[PDB]
């Protein structure tokens, strides 16, 4: 028993870890085969931040600009090329410590492991999830970018996030392995709106089955509702609405406990509606909203890799 | 910027965990060199487990009952002992992929992170504190005995954990790698006190200064304190006494901050007797100690291995 905060582990991912240096900014890139993968703004000055023309700034650079070291090992570039917000860097070696492995993106409300790392070298793993507005609360300074979020399921690594940008807020954004943003953000030092985020309260609501799991019982009351009910309450209190597909997904867990998903979000209305009066749920004073219905039953059951 | 429950990378920990398999128990095992270590009730069956004779039960196994897989690849067994609660196997090869490591003994109120692992196989990994009363709050199912808990420093890791027992409380204990348990506990089926816990008062400001140094400051007041009247509220409030040992690994945050510890005593002390009034710090409405000084300096500092 018990439940944490638990992230992959992170071996297969920090095999693939590289620095990248172009001029005089180096960041972190993903060596996979014989491709690095790299957020573009590498090739910028302090000065190119503000608004970089990245299409001109790429054109002054050649093979030889892009320092790639792997360890102790420089790699050799032999093409370079932009897709959306990432740079891929042809090099001569694929990398052996390759993982079987592909590129997703991720749906808002999922959660993956980041593995921070600087000049290419990893300093600390953690799980986190994508906001509904597509940012994530990570732990990240500079020198971070290049680092990756991840899922593994057996033996295959799926990455789903690569590191960006601060915003001014302190929230971070970044983009899927194609080099396409989550969200509206734009890799350029401005201020940019995330907009309103929310609750994901199908995460909610497996943590609390979780808590269950456990032992954490307090909160069970003698109510039940309606999703039309509830989604009124989610709403007020900027939950996201609760859906069919998300009472589906939470079908194992209601099977597991006992527990009708609709009286579940009966327990969840009333925390929302009086607190928890100085209570805690899994070791949280708040309602924790960073696992997934897979995540719990995963943690619950020891799923390997 | 943000704050996160960072662990260590894995990876140098997912190259030595091995599966041991004596009659009908299987746990996790630690392939270190030429030597398997795992916790000693491998031996043990379903009638042994409410009090073991363990010397007597060895007795009866020889080198060949102990089986040893690393991934697919069986290891073969030439000695066999045991040293206070764990097995010491000795195989024919040393692991190849054996980092630089030392067998430490940690303090209580230290954290390091535990890689779960199940069959031999690594499921997640995550960080926690070793509790005032030698408990560890973990997740942890049947088979993830033998799973252990380290530090990394640059590129040696310091086993300090091997993980032995859930007690019927639902917390967990647990061995250094020399086998002697943490705290009183002995390997066997039965209740058994754990004693009073306390919160980790060095950890607690540790986090408060992290909070600051992230612009979580709304909880600074215009109060100083003594070490001998905030002690007095740390006992009402079952905190560990604060000594000048523990001030004086707080110099370094204190310096970058601005703010004297006392002062930040001060804080602390009208947080636990007034509450957060439903405010949050660094993400949390409890007041965290799984972060020690050492920690927050690393995180907010971006130290690789
Ligand atoms: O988490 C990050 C990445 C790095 C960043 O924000 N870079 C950056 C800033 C604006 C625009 C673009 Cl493209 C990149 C940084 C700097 C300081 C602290 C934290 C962090
Ligand atoms: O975390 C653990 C390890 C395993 C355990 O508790 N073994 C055990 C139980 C009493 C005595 C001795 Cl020596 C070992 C277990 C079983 C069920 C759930 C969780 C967990």
């Amino acid at each position: 028993s018990g439940f944490r905060k638990m992230a992959f582990p992170s071996g297969k991912v920090e095999g693939c870890m590289v620095q990248v240096t172009c001029g005089t900014t180096t960041l972190n890139g993903l060596w996979l085969d014989d491709v690095v993968y790299c957020p573009r703004h590498v090739i910028c000055t302090s000065e190119d931040m503000l608004n970089p023309n990245y299409e001109d700034l790429l054109i002054r650079k050649s093979n030889h600009n892009f320092l790639v070291q792997a360890g102790n090992v420089q790699l050799r570039v032999i093409g370079h090329s932009m897709q959306n917000c990432v740079l891929k860097l042809k090099v001569d070696t694929a990398n052996p410590k390759t993982p079987k492995y592909k590129f997703v993106r991720i749906q808002p409300g999922q959660t993956f492991s980041v593995l921070a790392c600087y000049n290419g070298s990893p300093s600390g793993v953690y799980q986190c999830a994508m906001r509904p507005n597509f940012t994530i609360k990570g732990s990240f300074l500079n020198g971070s970018c290049g680092s990756v979020g991840f899922n593994i399921d057996y033996d295959c690594v799926s990455f789903c996030y690569m590191h960006h940008m601060e915003l001014p807020t302190g929230v971070h954004a970044g983009t899927d392995l194609e080099g396409n943003f989550y969200g509206p953000f734009v890799d350029r030092q401005t201020a940019q709106a995330a907009g309103t985020d929310t609750t994901i309260t199908v995460n909610v609501l497996a943590w609390l089955y979780a808590a269950v799991i456990n032992g954490d019982r307090w909160f069970l009351n003698r109510f039940t509702t309606t999703l039309n009910d509830f989604n009124l309450v989610a709403m007020k209190y900027n939950y996201e609405p609760l859906t069919q597909d998300h009472v589906d997904i939470l079908g194992p867990l209601s099977a597991q406990t006992g527990i009708a998903v609709l009286d579940m979000c009966a327990s969840l209305k009333e925390l929302l509606q009086n607190g928890m009066n100085g209570r805690t749920i899994l070791g949280s004073a708040l309602l924790e909203d960073e696992f997934t219905p897979f995540d719990v039953v995963r943690q619950c059951s020891g799923v390997t890799f």
